[PDB]
């Protein structure tokens, strides 16, 4: 049997490829005269595949949509105060005001834009790195999470080079307040070169992926950035990654994107999925129209948004069974704040230690404790009020996949209180991650 | 034993309890007066839990906080189109600029603020409704999603319509550009019944579970809001609810939420949970100082945010086992495109039908397939790449559903497609679906 999620991009593809509005990026004759007959798509999941249609092959400069991975590696070569003393989280187009600088944060608005984006490759390696070991720094983050050396299209970068005024104008405005210590020419340089460096649609979705899994690279399960750096990231490209687009994106759309003017749009949505698309034409607002709506394509059909609750939850508890006067409890998941707090009502339901008068539907609701749970997605922890004197609790571990230092301290602190009530407590953690 | 979630409150009422910076709501003698001193909170969970601490069972009006609730009742009551032609979701501060109104749909940027909010209790019941239908029904979605009866503080609401000369403008600027049709008067004094209505800490904690839960009560499991709804209220709030809070509330906190200023912060984070904070002073801003330092801290020491991957994901796969001819495949959880995507590569794994020399890393990685799975999350999907792995076809797969909470429609879309597939394959699928939640 195939897969059938490659089957539907590959219907979307036909469908939306139907057409072509737009016309591509005009202010380079690379851009401007690339072949407008293309269209692929790239979905990277947690799960390590890659559902991929259309020409998701096929290479193209990534542009704008390299700010939220240099962005990252500025994070994690600076740290973050030194990085948000030069780039603010304030949403914001690009149409540049000084206001920006000389009044309100008094530095440029976001990562997203031209202005934070030229103060973050600033930023890269350190303080008094050379050009080079930036630009370097720019291909390995990218490099690094695409799972793959890239590398820089130089044609494009000697054309974009240039018709660079813009630019220029606002790395010389950030020099004036201190955002850049560097020249005008070697920031934008850097930036332009970023920008060049050729993806395909499938490379953006599994650079997307390691920002949608919190840092975790989905192919290998190596960690590439620290989770607060991820959260960062996407945070950001929430805010402003489509700030111009028609409607309200996040409302609408609901997934963290960030086009570039090559036609690649890159979409990342915390703990589902990495997007790669191309398209070449751009809409008047300069995002790729095809790929903006793919986006808006996928997030409808799919009903993927980062508001939906689509959390472990109860399901942390895989299941809780009595032998006489000892209760086994199995753990599962990725078990965070959401999972732990799951984990401990277990706990506490087994009773080793609002009014209903008020609310009688919720006495009533309690009572069939499967269907409750079963309506809310409390996975198996009615299971512990079923089992409900115990004087041991075997606590297993073996199916949890893994678990942050918040669930934990939930935990050990669960433990040291079912201990506290005169209860035997062993801890089955084979790979032992509850430590 | 007792949950410690409740301690960890009691400490942060305790500790942030400790001083009391910035000043009661000024405007009105009934909030200037109110006793400073209180501080409470509670968090409701989707399990149906409410774990609380300090003053979290006072009454307080819950003013501002008020407006998601109405803006979901209007959107239930009217429909998006309506709503969206009233209404904007222009993130925006409560600083109003006529420019916002000339545009060519005419409307306030957004619910969160007063001209959104006057828009939407004047789109509450329907086009002909009443003050008083309109009045009932604000009070009436408050009530649902709290799980009780509220009831308007009238003393609050006298004290307050004394002194609505800003709001009385801003409702007859939205009637100059028809965004309002009946008096300013008359959607002045709804508008501010409705900030009126009483509620406790732990009242705003259950509401906000409500959204957080996608629209599901957290104590009876029964629907309160259609999804779609209750997402594009988070969303909402997400924007504009702290839009003048220092810093950037989604980057720094990741906890949707709105203040009021009577003292008391909503906030609802998506599949994890509805909070409601409660203390009377407020910053410069207008937002309760131990409010929304409360929020902050509870975003940091659990480390909630919007942004995190806390994921169903593989785990949708409980597991997959195989004896001789036939595989048994049991799912679990709450079950929508990402569980669904993990059970179809279960399913596809069975083997009943990019480069490896690019990426000898991820080869190496897809090698040790259990060690990769726990590191990325797939729970127990990799047990059908180890059902697969020498001797006999599979004739027959056992898909188990009694521990899959329920299901969206598009995860039973796609889980039908897989199931037809395999099939196809010529293997024998027998679904056993004790509560039939797949059909449909």
């Amino acid at each position: 049997m195939r897969h059938p999620i490659p089957d539907y991009l590959a219907s979307l593809v036909t469908e939306l490829g139907a057409v072509n509005p737009g016309e591509t990026a005009q202010y380079i004759p690379v851009l401007a005269e690339a072949d407008p007959d293309r269209f692929g798509i790239a979905l990277a999941t947690p799960t390590g595949r890659l559902h991929c249609a259309g020409d998701a092959d096929v290479e193209f400069t990534i542009q704008s949509a390299s700010k939220p991975f240099t962005y990252a590696a500025a994070l994690v070569d600076r740290g973050f105060a030194a990085v948000d003393r030069q780039v603010g989280l304030n949403p914001s187009g690009e149409a540049f005001n000084e206001l920006s600088l000389e009044a309100e944060s008094h530095r440029p608005d976001n990562a997203m834009i031209n202005a934070g984006a030229l103060a973050v490759h600033q930023l890269l390696v350190g303080p008094e790195a050379s050009r080079k070991e930036r630009l370097d720094r720019a291909v390995e983050i990218m490099s690094l999470l695409a799972g793959r050396r890239l590398s820089v299209d130089w044609e494009t970068y000697e054309s974009e080079m240039a018709v660079s005024d813009r630019n220029l104008s606002l790395a010389h405005m950030l020099r004036s307040y201190g955002v850049l210590q560097d020249s005008a020419e070697e920031i934008v340089a850097g930036y332009v070169a970023q920008c060049a460096v050729l993806v395909t649609v499938k490379d953006l979705a599994v650079m997307g992926a390691c920002l949608a899994t919190g840092g975790i690279h989905p192919m290998t399960g190596e960690r590439m950035l620290p989770s607060i750096v991820a959260r960062r990231v996407v945070s950001v490209m929430t805010s402003s990654g489509m700030y111009d687009a028609a409607g309200q994106w996040l409302a609408d759309v609901g997934i963290p994107a960030k086009s570039g003017v090559a036609g690649g749009v890159l979409g990342a949505l915390p703990g589902r999925v990495g997007i790669g698309v191309f398209s070449p034409r751009l809409d008047e607002v300069g995002n790729s129209a095809r790929g903006v709506l793919a986006c808006r394509r996928l997030s409808e059909d799919f009903r993927l948004h980062l508001m939906d609750g689509d959390s472990l939850g109860g399901t942390a508890v895989r299941f809780v069974e009595r032998e006489g006067d000892r209760v086994f409890l199995h753990l599962q998941g990725v078990i965070r704040f959401g999972g732990a707090e799951a984990v401990l009502d277990a706990l506490t339901d087994l009773r080793t230690g609002w009014d209903a008068a008020v609310y009688p539907r919720w006495q009533e609701a309690a009572a069939d404790r499967a269907a409750l749970s079963a309506a809310t997605g409390g996975g198996a922890v009615h299971e512990a009020a079923a089992a409900a004197p115990i004087r041991t609790v075997v606590l297993n571990l073996a199916r949890v996949d893994r678990i942050d230092d918040v669930g934990r301290r939930l935990i050990a602190e669960g433990v040291r209180r079912l201990q506290a009530d005169g209860v035997r407590v062993e801890v089955e953690d084979p790979e032992r991650i509850l430590p």
